[PDB]
């Protein structure tokens, strides 16, 4: 029932770094889920995570500790730490990065839908406040809580550049239709 490829998967190891994508999987058979069948979240996955790393080397060089890339009980780890360490409530669901700068939890999120759904949607689940909420779109578009998007300016123009690039590419391929009508 498991194929030998997809024109998603080919891409998707065309597309992204080889890091990005052993992570990805990882990621994904931690959580009982097969790169080669689900492949549309596999691009996913891969594009989340490029995207939270793209993030991170945005700002100086300790403002943030990555989160997400970690398996899920180093991950709760260091979210322990940090909590243990600046007193920052412990947030319900796992995080994506942490700002020393700006001491709070960020969740990172990429949609193919209207950014406003999104954001909404993670924040209904977020709970704890303190959790800081950056959302970024196929189309450019991007929102943040309390309208703080945290990095520089040309470090987000640059992520919402690659995504507009991962969406050419993944149109050009008759791929695009499939993952935006997939999330
Ligand atoms: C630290 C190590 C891996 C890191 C992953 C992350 C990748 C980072 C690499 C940089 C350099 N660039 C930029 C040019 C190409 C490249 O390579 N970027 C950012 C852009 C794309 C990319 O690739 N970073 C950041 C620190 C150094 C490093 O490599 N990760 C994985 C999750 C946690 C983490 O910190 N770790 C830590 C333990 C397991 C592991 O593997
Ligand atoms: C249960 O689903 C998985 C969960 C994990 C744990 C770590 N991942 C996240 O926490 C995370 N997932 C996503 C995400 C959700 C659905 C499709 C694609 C994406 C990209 N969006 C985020 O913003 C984020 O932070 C890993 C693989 C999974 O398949
Ligand atoms: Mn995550
Ligand atoms: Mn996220």
């Amino acid at each position: 029932l498991v194929p030998r490829g997809s024109h998603m998967e080919d891409f998707v190891r065309q597309c992204f770094n080889p890091m990005i994508v052993e992570l990805a999987e990882k990621a994904m058979k931690e959580y009982g889920e097969d790169p080669k069948i689900e492949t549309n979240k596999f691009a996913a996955t891969c594009t989340h995570l490029e995207v939270c790393f793209m993030y991170s080397d945005g700002g100086s060089k300790h403002r943030f500790e990555i989160i997400e890339g970690r398996d899920r009980i180093m991950a709760w780890t260091v979210v322990n730490s940090i909590c243990n360490t600046t007193g920052v409530e412990k947030p319900k669901f796992l995080p994506d990065l942490y700002d020393y700068k700006e001491n709070r939890f960020i969740e990172i999120g990429v949609t193919r839908r209207e950014v406003h759904i999104y954001y909404l949607e993670k924040a209904n689940k977020i709970k704890s406040e303190k959790t800081h909420i950056h959302i970024f779109s196929f189309t450019g578009e991007e929102m943040a809580t309390k309208a703080d998007y945290t990095l520089d300016e040309e470090s987000r123009a640059r992520i919402k550049t690659r995504l507009f690039t991962i969406r050419q590419e993944m149109a050009s391929r008759s791929l695009w239709d499939s993952f935006r009508q997939s999330e």
